[PDB]
């Protein structure tokens, strides 16, 4: 007849599969069975005997968990998981990484930003909150995460990981504190020149080479939106401003120091995100690159346009103002 | 946090494994999410490859081809798989059938009453109606119900099968189609019979002998409302009496003749379920206790208990009865 909305037809569980899908398309039950079928599809379920209610749960409960910010919210979860999703396929990962690899990948990648404030750890830090109190300045954002992450595990009617040995666990664990934690930007620049040391000389052997590459998949994922189809991207440029606007005027009315990047009256749109495009987007996706060629013409080439797109779209912003003046 | 129903508790998942499991607790979709579990758990997901979405879809249009008949409805059928599931447990099936069986017995209970009109094979032929005249009197319900399941699962959609090689295909067919013919109850004692033959010496390596023995099992599934508790058979009882007088009632104005058993003045419902359970039921459960000596304390029990208070019930029936005259 006609199915309900979560049950995913074929067209939809063909389109997952790539970095194209559009996003805004779905409502929170239709992307939750888009997250159970990545376990089934890609043999997470079956390889680690994952209880397939206890996955709905599970999946149920991380949602429940995001909170309602203009960016970091479920949507963004999906955005991540999803294009880590695609990666797999596009560069044949389950190749190159054990399923144990791979279940770290995916399940960091849902996990990423729980229970996010929707205020940076720059705020967090110089108002002193619970968090940066609780995490001693140390990225206490992605900490939080992490371990929101671990406590809804360590529920039993959401531990996905319920029929896993022990020894695979602490594996498994260690391996998503390590992604998480390194989805703070602030080690950004850190995290490339390891990856681009190691880079020189890859070997798929050596362990803290896949890590590094572990690290670089996830940072890949958490800020690909610009890797997505123009009408698909722009949106979340928007509401990512919408977020830092708020915190910044937050910080004008409790006297806190405010960053540029994050002050209304001094970011325009365009000329931020050639900056980012530019210098930190296109950089880490040509570092990528280097070991899965196809990421250039399916990854690098839409961020190309992008760049164009806006630094077309700035020279038409500094015209109109040049002539309004 | 607080799931959505379609999620079932590890409560529920555990309690859907005994015969005592409360059928009338449940929506569709709960129902349905039970159904699913069921194929998961059994393993039948993991050993045919069925693709976890198809199978949603395909319960879903099985559902969607149930009509809304008192008795002979999606509730039925949903009764009929989980006394199955349950059997496969409290007897050990898995340890004498091969995965193809019970795939063949889970997947006939589920269809075994596909567009179920409300009214008897006796009335089908009697009238004349298009179905007696499809299948020259010859089950046409029963086959009816089997050409629906058929039609359904030719849908790629719903197509469960879909991985299966053609010659496993076939297999499971010629096995669905002989248990779904096996439930018209006009072939009864010739079943009966034909198994209590082979039962003179059992041969589980026999395939005629485990060809009888798995009709024996859905027949026994079909008609176990009696091994439920109490307060979940009784309402079964009342709601196959609905149909009965509906089929007595439509014969009588129609000049057709109408079945003692079906005849509001003269079917006493404690005369008429003392007689079913004392020469149908028991006698059943018994050879087959002979097989599964566990099946008598687990079914066989409540089966005497249910003799027993129909026998109550209907001296104090007759005794009203009596002032009613
Ligand atoms: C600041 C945004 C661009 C931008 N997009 C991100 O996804 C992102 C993640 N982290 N950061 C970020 C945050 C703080 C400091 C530097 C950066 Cl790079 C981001 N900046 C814009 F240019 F306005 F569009
Ligand atoms: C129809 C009832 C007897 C009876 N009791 C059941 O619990 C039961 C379960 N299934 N069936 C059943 C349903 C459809 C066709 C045949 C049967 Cl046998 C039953 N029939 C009576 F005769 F009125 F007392
Ligand atoms: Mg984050
Ligand atoms: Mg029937
Ligand atoms: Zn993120
Ligand atoms: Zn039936």
């Amino acid at each position: 007849p006609t199915y309900p909305k979560y049950l995913l037809s074929p067209e939809t569980i063909e389109a997952l599969r790539k970095p194209t899908f559009d996003v805004w398309l779905w409502e929170p039950n239709e992307m939750l069975s888009c997250l159970e079928h990545m376990y089934h599809d890609l043999g997470l379920v079956r390889d680690f005997s994952i209880n397939p209610v206890t996955l709905r749960r599970w999946l149920f409960c991380v949602h429940d968990n995001y909170r309602n910010n203009p960016f970091h919210n479920f949507r963004h979860c999906f955005c991540v998981a999803q294009m880590m999703y695609s990666m797999v396929w596009l560069c044949s990962l389950q190749e190159k990484f054990s399923q144990t690899d791979i279940l770290i990948l995916m399940t960091a990648a849902i996990c990423h930003d729980l229970d996010h404030p929707g205020y940076n750890n720059t705020y967090q830090i110089n108002a002193r909150t619970e968090l940066a109190v609780r995490y001693n300045d140390i990225s206490p954002l992605e900490n939080h995460h992490c371990a929101v992450a671990f406590q809804i595990l360590a529920e039993p009617e959401c531990n996905i990981f319920s029929n896993i040995p022990p020894d695979g666990f602490k594996q498994i664990r260690q391996g998503m504190i390590t992604l998480i934690l390194a989805t703070d930007m602030a080690r950004h620049a850190e995290i490339m020149d390891s990856f681009k040391e190691k880079m020189e000389n890859f070997d798929y052997s050596n362990e803290e080479h896949m890590t590094l590459l572990k690290m670089i998949l996830i940072k890949c994922c958490d800020i690909s939106n610009e890797v997505r189809p123009m009408e698909v991207a722009e949106p979340w440029v928007d509401c990512l401003l919408e977020e830092y606007f708020m915190q910044s005027d937050r910080e004008k009315s409790e006297g806190l120091p405010v960053a540029p990047f994050m002050d209304r009256d001094k970011v325009t749109k365009a000329t931020a995100e050639i900056g980012f495009i530019k210098f930190v987007l296109i950089p880490m996706f040509e570092t990528v690159t280097k070991l899965f060629p196809m990421v250039e013409e399916i990854m690098l080439q839409p961020l190309w346009e992008s760049r164009d797109r806006y630094e077309e779209l700035k020279r038409i912003d500094d015209a109109m103002k040049e002539l309004q003046k």
